[PDB]
């Protein structure tokens, strides 16, 4: 009766299983990853080879944060030192903008959320667009960083352990659907 | 500190011996608990069957916040997460509400797996908590909870209108003091069988 | 083309070689290491027997902060909490001002955990203009012997990798003392 992250990946993997298009895996997924966590808006956020992304997929609850589907944003978005956190740690990190604190929980048992300050260049960031919370876990395709599962909310809220690994569950699940549909078209 | 934890220790069990009623060691131990904290306002808060609860003691500093003696709280003051880091982990909690951040640390850990003792672990606390706490004047609070064999029987709570760091050495003074008042209720228990 | 850790302390070997007094050896090295870490000032404090100290070696970026070179600050400065971590643990501390966090990073034989700092010292750091400090201890032998203190008068982050450069700079220092009691001695 009520969403949970069993029943989410049951119909990605039921999705994998019929051969959807990729895109529309995508794009479904998307909107039950927000209804499941509950935020304003959550994005899947894709990787181009220099680096830059572009919203491939968003959901976003009652037009409460603005819309960046099919939007670019460029490699320096993300420093090195943060990307090397994901390809490295495939870190999940929990930005606060009310106590201007990051949370990061690498996957590598070390999945214990420790908080440290952020970078006020990402604080600024995340405030330009109205985002008080944001919760990002990368997207992986075999050992490759394909793109990110982005969730945004306009209020502060906490974010727990369960929380992060619903999205662990479903960014694991999306590889698979990613490289089934690589390996069925070639 | 340690001397002093020490003492109140003793000073509950010399009640206990003496064959005092449970309300009455809880009373004279929570002031004896507020001078070796020196925080503005301690209380021992008791937990009713559907989870509210009630302020059965506490002692306060020259006034400094007001009366909160016999007052009720609803359940929803602690919603089912926290309730379950209580139960589950017997959670110690420190907000500062300055940096708007909670401290919890473990006396025993996860869930049907090893249980193992933490450090403080700080990350942001629940507005709704911060606003809370911030309608009482309170700028600091320490929680432990207190067991009765293995049920969540209240909590020792301390309050602070200013800001304060608390150290792993007061998280133990208070865990050793909600062991031994535990120890007290239980065999007010067995007497009352 | 840029210094690095290593550089900075074949020069610090280099000057031991050459048997200058210790205060000449720290004197010449703190303007280096004020360049490697790019913080606007580094100091040497060295403590006094009875834990007061002095700050008996300085560099600063373009004035960008006062000079505390010849002072002295009483022991109560650091109280025994503090001085506990330093002595038993060689704790190094991260102070940011903005968040109103502190992280501490032991030595051992884990990563950095940040808690809430005493208001007292955030007073004491913000009078002095500083917004970010980083401090590492310094020993001879087994005796605390000072600090080597890192301020900014901008917030910023601090990395695991920082702390190593401090550490080695420290750890190279403590052989420059030794080896100036041993050539020193009767
Ligand atoms: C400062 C002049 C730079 C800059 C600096 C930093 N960005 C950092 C982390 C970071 N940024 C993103 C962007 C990504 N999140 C989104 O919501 C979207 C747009 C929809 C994008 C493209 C991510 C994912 C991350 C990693 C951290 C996180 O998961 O939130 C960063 C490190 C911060 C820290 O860890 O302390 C810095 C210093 N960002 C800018 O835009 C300008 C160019
Ligand atoms: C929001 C609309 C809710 C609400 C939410 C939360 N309460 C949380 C933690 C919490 N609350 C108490 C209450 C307890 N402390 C006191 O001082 C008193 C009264 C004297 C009582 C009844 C406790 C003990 C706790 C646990 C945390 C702690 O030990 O301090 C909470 C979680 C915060 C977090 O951990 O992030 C939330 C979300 N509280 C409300 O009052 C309204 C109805
Ligand atoms: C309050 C009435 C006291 C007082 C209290 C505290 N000092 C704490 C830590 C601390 N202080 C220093 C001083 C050292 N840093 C400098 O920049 C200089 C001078 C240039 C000096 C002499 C250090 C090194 C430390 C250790 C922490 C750190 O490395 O930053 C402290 C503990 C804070 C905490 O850990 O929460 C307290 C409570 N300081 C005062 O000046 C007055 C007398």
């Amino acid at each position: 009766v009520s969403l949970n992250q069993e029943s989410v990946l049951r119909r990605i993997t039921a999705r994998i299983r019929q051969s959807l298009e990729l895109e529309d895996i995508i794009t479904a997924t998307t909107a039950e990853v927000r209804a499941l966590l509950g935020t304003d808006r959550v994005m899947i956020y894709k990787f181009h080879p220099d680096g830059s992304g572009q919203v491939i997929a968003e959901s976003i609850h009652e037009n409460r944060l603005p819309s960046l589907l099919g939007l670019n944003f460029p490699a320096d978005d993300i420093p090195p030192q943060a990307r090397e956190l994901l390809v490295k740690s495939k870190v999940r990190s929990i930005v606060d903008v009310a106590t201007g604190m990051i949370g990061q929980s690498p996957v590598h048992i070390s999945e214990d959320i420790c908080y440290r300050p952020v970078d006020s260049c990402h604080v600024e960031y995340l405030t330009a667009m109205g985002v008080k919370s944001s919760v990002v876990a990368p997207i992986f395709c075999q050992d490759e960083l394909w793109g990110l599962l982005v969730s945004h909310h306009s209020e502060n809220r906490t974010v727990s352990e369960d929380e992060l690994e619903a999205m662990q569950m479903i960014v694991d699940q999306l590889a698979v659907a990613i490289a089934q549909s690589h390996l069925e078209h070639h």
